[PDB]
């Protein structure tokens, strides 16, 4: 029958278990998998859920049974936000196919498929490093600047332009949207999805989320209107124009899935997916480089050898920079920016390893448990970039590294994120030495959210050459 799992209280089930725990949810789930096995169940206030732990079960579900596990759960929060339309939380089906295909094609065509695109990223690193330089080595929080810089890469693809670092209205929208990604992980929202009548209560994190989402929605529709002003039909300049072309071609198809709503949802999703995740990867990398100056120095040694101290970083340099690549992958493995992926659901009744999983069951992919899977990793609890180097000193790709997930829903933005991570990291470490103020003791415990981000920390960036 159904997979077994820990017991919890009546009504609220394992929401109590997760909330009472001293461990963050993904850690709690990995430990429970040592007791009940690789696939176990949680009851989240009456919502029946299975958790997939370790490389093998995750791959068996997302890859071997790719169609069956490619759906999204109809949680009240998600139904309320996007009606299971758009792209990121779209039901597995025609609408998802339509939006996925459009987004994938737009990212190549308006983005990295064009010769001039990398130079637009480099211009962003220059805007970004110049802003860092203005602090003149005094301690500050990088979060805002990194967020601006990274969101701008996708802005180019979506809106056809970057926005300046004085655009406080755009930055405010992103701040509320990011708050929502964090609130989505709270006990308040787990309880809301279990007992949606809690919406009657006016105070709480659930009302903070709903209010933020209304503000963000309006802002996004106004950005999309402005980006469509000078549109030339069938000659799109960006994802918005391309979306509008699609709506025109499907005007007489009534089952066409493209819509004004779905444009706002899919745009919002593309914006927050990229901005939240890539930002946090860089924020974790900087923390660990300041923490471990010998590792920071090896990276800088390699930059100087390959790029030179004044040469412009290029994506083609990556294959000559194995240690830089090792460090970036080890930040992804170790820091787990998306620890529990995005929740899946079964699109039909499933059988996995003898256990029955009924249609619509929520499926949590514990990606953290894959990256700490001792069948595949030696001492996964240790941060060790050199685990990614082969006996000739070259970067070695590992099957059980899946920070972008696997299967049908695997990260659409992976290639772009990898370019951004590499070019921003190297441009930054080429120009500055990074360390903490007064060598101060920084906190490395992540915040609770749907992504893992560090607590606020100051860093001193000092010009090198
Ligand atoms: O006003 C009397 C009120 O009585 C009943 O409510 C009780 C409730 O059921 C209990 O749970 C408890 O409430 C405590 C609550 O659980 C705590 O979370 C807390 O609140 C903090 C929040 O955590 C934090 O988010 C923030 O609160 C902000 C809200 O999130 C935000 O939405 C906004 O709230 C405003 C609302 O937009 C607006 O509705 C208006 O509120 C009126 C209500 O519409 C109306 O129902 C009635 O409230 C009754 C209610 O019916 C009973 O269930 O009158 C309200 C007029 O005041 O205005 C809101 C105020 O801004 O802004 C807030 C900013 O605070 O911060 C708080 C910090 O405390 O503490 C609660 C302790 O009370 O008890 C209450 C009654 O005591
Ligand atoms: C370090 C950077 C990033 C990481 C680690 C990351 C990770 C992930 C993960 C784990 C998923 C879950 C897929 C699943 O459901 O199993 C995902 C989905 C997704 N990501 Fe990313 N991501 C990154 C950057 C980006 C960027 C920059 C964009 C867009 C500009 C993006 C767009 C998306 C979209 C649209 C989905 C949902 C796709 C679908 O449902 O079909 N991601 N990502
Ligand atoms: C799609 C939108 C934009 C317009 C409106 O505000 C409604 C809306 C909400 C989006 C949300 C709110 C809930 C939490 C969502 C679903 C996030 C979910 C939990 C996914 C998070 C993963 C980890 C991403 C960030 C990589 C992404 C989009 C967020």
């Amino acid at each position: 029958g159904f997979p077994p799992g820990p017991p919890g209280l009546p009504f609220i089930g394992n929401i109590y278990s997760l909330a009472a725990s001293s461990e963050l949810p993904h850690v709690y789930m990995r430990k429970q998998s040592q007791v009940y096995g690789e696939i176990f169940s949680l009851d989240l206030g009456g919502i029946s859920t299975v958790v997939l732990n370790g490389y093998d079960v995750v791959k068996e579900c997302l890859v071997h049974q790719s169609e069956i596990f490619a759906d999204r759960p109809c949680l009240p929060l998600f139904m309320k936000m996007t009606k299971m339309g758009g792209l990121l939380n779209s039901r597995y089906g025609r609408g998802w196919v339509d939006h996925r295909r459009l987004a994938v094609n737009s990212f190549r065509y308006f983005g990295y498929g064009q010769k001039s695109f990398e130079s637009k990223i480099l211009e962003e690193t220059k805007f970004f490093n110049d802003a860092i330089e203005t602090y003149k080595g005094r301690p500050f929080d990088f979060k805002q600047l990194i967020t601006n810089a990274v969101s701008n890469i996708t802005n180019l693809i979506i809106f056809g332009e970057r926005f300046t670092y004085e655009d406080t209205d755009f930055q405010h929208m992103i701040e509320l949207f990011s708050e929502n990604v964090e609130l989505a992980a709270s006990a308040s929202v787990f309880l809301y999805n279990a007992f949606p009548w809690i919406g009657i209560l006016p105070f709480g994190k659930h009302q903070q989320l709903f209010r933020n989402a209304a503000v963000v929605y309006d802002f996004l529709s106004r950005l999309i209107e402005k980006a469509s002003v000078n549109r030339k039909p069938q000659l799109p300049q960006h994802f918005v124009d391309a979306y509008l072309d699609e709506m025109d071609q499907g005007k007489n198809d009534p089952s066409s899935t493209f819509s004004k709503e779905n444009l706002i949802f899919s745009v919002g999703e593309l914006i927050i997916a990229g901005t939240e995740t890539t930002t946090n990867v860089l924020r974790w990398a900087i923390l660990f480089m300041a923490l471990y100056p010998n590792i920071q120095g090896q990276v800088q040694k390699e930059i100087d050898l390959i790029m030179g101290p004044n040469g412009k970083p290029s994506w083609d340099d990556k294959c000559k920079m194995p240690y830089t690549e090792a460090v970036l992958h080890e930040v992804l493995r170790f820091c787990n920016i998306v620890p529990l992926g995005i929740f899946h659901a079964t699109s039909e009744d499933a059988v996995v390893r003898g256990y029955s999983i009924p249609k619509g069951t929520t499926v949590i992919t514990n990606l953290y448990s894959v990256h700490f899977d001792e069948k595949y990793w030696r001492d996964p609890e240790v941060f060790h970039p050199e685990r990614f180097l082969d006996s000739s000193g070259y970067f070695a790709k590992k099957e059980a590294l899946v920070p972008f997930s696997l299967g049908r829903r695997h990260c659409l933005g992976e290639h772009l994120a990898r370019m951004e991570m590499f070019l921003f990291f190297t441009a930054l470490l080429q120009r500055f030495h990074l360390h903490f103020p007064h060598e101060l003791v920084p906190d490395l415990k992540p915040r609770l959210g749907m992504t893992l981000q560090p607590q606020p920390y100051l860093i001193c960036a000092e010009r090198r050459h």
